């Protein structure tokens, strides 16, 4: 009918087409606006009620967390979202909904470590693996949500005497991103990391020979399934509270977890759908099947601020 004002931290040079369907399905316009995460946050809270901002994407549960406590988002009831979206991956009051689920697993290097070596996250405190762990800084927050889901699973006191052990086995201090970790522990730098898997399914997709070689030698590890299940995190997008259109900003989050979107965002940017039943991308499926930690996301929000203190307290740079 009219259009959105999309505000997004996530830029993917796929996801002009994504939206281009959103266009030809509705007839509604899509104007984006990107930016940091915390510049976009900051940007709404000062523009007012006069922000023209009608739907925040961004990545992580720490971010959206964020944005939820600060009073950004309006609660949206919809048959469809909560239908396609499990609970566990949305804001229990319809606050906001992740619309892609990555997971945080262990990536191993294929020529030193057999996955019968390997357990739970837990198990990486352990000092057979002194000297044979990397990990990207504990800014990150993508490692905040981790250790929020231990402490929330195991308590602050187990989760903090993790952390030293885990701390204490790292092979060298943290650099680089996820995909760092990912290119020495190919090279034998390190033995084992810990990174998202939609990374590896960057390098094996690619066209080009020798980021495809780099992956060939890491292995990839869903932790915890005989337990609690491999913790997982989303990309998630929310109604602005002062949404000068509220209507077009529901049909989109409607649209982004149906079916074509949810199928596009597989294949394309090699995450797993929120949506059941979607095909995954070729080499993300064979990965293989695994169980998700069902715990409520929301529940990690309040764990963050114990996660980072324990994190400083174990010497995690």
């Amino acid at each position: 009918q009219q259009e959105i004002n999309l505000y997004s931290s996530r830029h993917y040079n796929t996801d002009n087409e994504l939206y281009a369907k959103f266009t030809a399905e509705t007839g509604i316009k899509v104007n984006l606006i990107e930016g940091k995460a915390d510049e976009l946050l900051e940007r709404i809270k000062s523009e007012g009620a006069n922000s023209p901002a009608d739907v925040l994407l961004t990545v992580d549960l720490a971010r959206l967390w964020r944005a939820e406590e600060d009073g950004i988002f309006q609660p949206v009831q919809s048959e469809i979202l909560e239908t396609n979206v499990p609970e566990y991956l949305r804001s229990p009051d319809g606050m906001w909904f992740g619309f892609t689920k990555r997971a945080r697993v262990i990536m191993y290097n294929k020529g030193k470590v057999k996955p019968e070596e390997l357990s739970t996250y837990e198990e990486l405190a352990d000092p057979k693996w002194k000297g044979r762990v990397i990990i990207r800084s504990s800014s990150n927050e993508y490692n905040q949500s981790l250790v929020a889901s231990l402490v929330v699973a195991d308590g602050e006191e187990s989760t903090l005497a993790w952390a030293k052990g885990f701390v204490s086995n790292f092979a060298r201090e943290p650099q680089g991103n996820d995909t760092a970790q990912i290119e020495a522990v190919s090279s034998g730098e390190a033995d084992l990391t810990l990174a998202n898997t939609y990374y590896m399914g960057r390098l094996l997709e690619s066209e080009d020979p020798a980021q495809k070689a780099i992956a060939e030698n890491v292995g990839v590890f869903f932790p915890n399934q005989e337990g609690r299940g491999t913790h997982v995190n989303v990309s998630g997008v929310g109604v602005v509270k002062t949404a000068p259109n509220r209507e077009g900003a529901v049909k989109f989050i409607e649209f982004l977890v149906s079916e074509p979107a949810q199928a596009f965002l597989a294949q394309n940017n090699y995450e797993y759908p929120v949506l059941a039943g979607v095909p995954l991308n070729k080499s993300v499926a064979s990965f293989g099947e695994f169980k998700s930690d069902t715990t409520s996301l929301d529940k990690l929000g309040p764990a963050l601020a114990p996660a980072t203190k324990i994190m400083n307290e174990a010497g995690w740079k």
